[PDB]
C-alpha cells in the first residue's frame, strides 16, 4: 500500500467544495456525518434522495454527499479528489471523529482509489458500505470503447484499463478499513459479479462480501440499481453502519429480508423513484462526453500501470 504525503489536488480547492452538499448543515458545524458517493451518470441526490438521503437520516446521520461535474463521467482520478476533500472537511467539522462512507456503483471505486493513495484518510474513514461496487471495472464497457463512444470514467471502470490495473497494482483489491460490499450476480451493468468468489468485480480480500444470491437464493434477482434500493440491501447496510466490526453481521440478515424491492421505510414516492434509478444514469451516459482512449493516470498511479496505453501513449514510470 502506498504510504507518504497525499498526491497534490489538481483541481483548485474552491471547486471541490463546490461540490461538497450536506442535508441541514455545513461541513464546517456539522454532526454525525455520512458521505454518500454517487455512481457513474449521476449526482449526489440523483443517486440517493430516493433511497440513502432519507434512510441515513432516519438511522441518526446527517447526509452529506459530492456531486463531481459533469455527472461522475469525467475522469475518475479527478472524482476522487471531491471525495478525499469532503472527507477531510468532514472530519474536521465533526470535531475530529471518523465517519462512514456509503457508496454505489463508481463510487465504491473512487472510495477505494482514494483510499489507497491517500494515506491521509485512512485514519478519518470509520467504515465503508459499498453497493455494486466496480473495482476490477466492468467488461461491458469493452464494446463502448471500440466505438469510441465511452466517457472518461466508463474507459476506467473497463476491466482490464490502465486506472483498475495501478489499484490492484497497488494493493487496492484488500481492504484498507473495515468493508462490506453488497453486490448481485444478475447485474446488468457490472460483470463479472457470478462466481462468489475474489472473481468478482466487488470482491475485497478480507472484507465482508455478500453477493445478494449467495443468501437469497438463485431465483433472488436485483439489478445494478436493486444492490443500492431494495429491502434486502437496506438491511445489509443498516448491520453494517452499526456493526461493532465495521462489517455488516450475517447474524443481522437472512431469508426473510430478501425482498427486492425498495425499502419499506421509503415513501411510496420515493420508491418509484428509486425504481427508474436507471433512468437519469443512461440518459447522462448517452448525451455525455465521448473519447477514443483511457484518461492519462496521474503521476502518483503511473508506476503501478507500466505498460498499459492512455491517451498518450504506454504507460511509463
Ligand atoms: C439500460 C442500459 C443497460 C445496457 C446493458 C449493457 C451494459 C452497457 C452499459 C455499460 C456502461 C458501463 C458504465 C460504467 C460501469 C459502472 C456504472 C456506475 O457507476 O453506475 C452507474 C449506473 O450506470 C448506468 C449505466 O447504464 C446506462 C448504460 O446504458 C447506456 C447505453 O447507451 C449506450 C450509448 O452510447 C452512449
Ligand atoms: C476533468 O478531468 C480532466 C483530466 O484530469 C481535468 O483536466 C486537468 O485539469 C487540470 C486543472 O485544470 C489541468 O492542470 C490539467 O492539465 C488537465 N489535464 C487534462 C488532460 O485535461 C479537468 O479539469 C476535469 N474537468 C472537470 C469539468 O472537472
Amino acid at each position: 500500500l502506498p504510504s507518504g504525503s497525499d498526491p497534490a489536488f489538481s483541481q483548485p480547492k474552491s471547486v471541490l467544495d463546490a461540490g461538497l452538499t450536506c442535508q441541514g448543515a455545513s461541513p464546517s458545524s456539522v454532526s454525525k456525518p455520512i458521505l454518500l458517493v454517487p455512481g457513474t451518470g449521476t449526482t449526489g441526490p440523483q443517486s440517493f434522495d430516493s433511497n440513502w438521503i432519507p434512510l441515513s437520516t432516519q438511522l441518526g446521520y446527517t447526509p452529506c454527499w459530492i456531486s463531481p461535474p459533469p455527472f461522475m463521467l469525467n475522469d475518475t482520478q479527478v472524482n476522487t479528489e471531491y471525495m478525499v476533500n469532503a472527507i477531510t472537511a468532514l472530519y474536521a467539522g465533526s470535531g475530529n471523529n471518523k465517519l462512514p462512507v456509503l457508496t454505489w456503483s463508481q463510487g465504491g471505486l473512487v472510495a477505494q482509489w482514494g483510499l489507497t493513495f491517500f494515506p491521509s484518510i485512512r485514519s478519518k474513514v470509520d467504515r465503508l458500505m459499498a453497493f455494486a461496487p466496480d473495482y476490477k471495472g466492468t467488461v461491458l464497457a469493452g464494446p463502448l470503447d471500440a466505438l469510441a463512444v465511452s466517457a472518461p470514467s466508463v474507459w476506467q471502470q473497463t476491466t482490464g484499463s490502465a486506472l483498475t490495473t495501478a489499484l490492484r497494482n497497488a494493493g487496492g483489491l484488500t481492504q484498507i478499513v473495515p468493508t462490506t460490499n453488497l453486490y448481485s450476480a444478475t447485474d446488468e451493468i457490472v460483470q463479472p459479479q457470478v462466481s462468489n468468489s475474489p472473481l468478482d468485480s466487488s470482491y475485497l480480500f478480507n472484507g465482508k462480501n455478500v453477493q445478494a444470491q449467495a443468501v437469497c437464493g438463485p431465483l433472488f434477482v436485483i439489478d445494478h440499481a436493486g444492490s443500492l434500493t431494495s429491502q434486502f440491501s437496506y438491511v445489509v447496510g443498516r448491520s453494517a453502519l452499526r456493526s461493532t466490526t465495521g462489517q455488516a453481521r450475517s447474524a443481522d440478515y437472512g431469508i426473510t429480508d430478501c425482498n427486492p424491492l425498495p425499502a419499506n421505510d421509503l415513501t411510496p414516492e420515493q420508491k418509484v423513484a428509486a425504481a427508474a434509478l436507471l433512468a437519469p444514469a443512461a440518459a447522462a451516459i448517452v448525451a455525455g462526453p465521448k473519447q477514443n482512449c483511457e484518461p492519462d493516470l496521474m503521476p502518483y498511479a503511473r508506476p503501478f500501470a507500466v505498460g498499459k496505453r492512455t491517451c498518450s501513449g504506454i504507460v511509463t514510470p
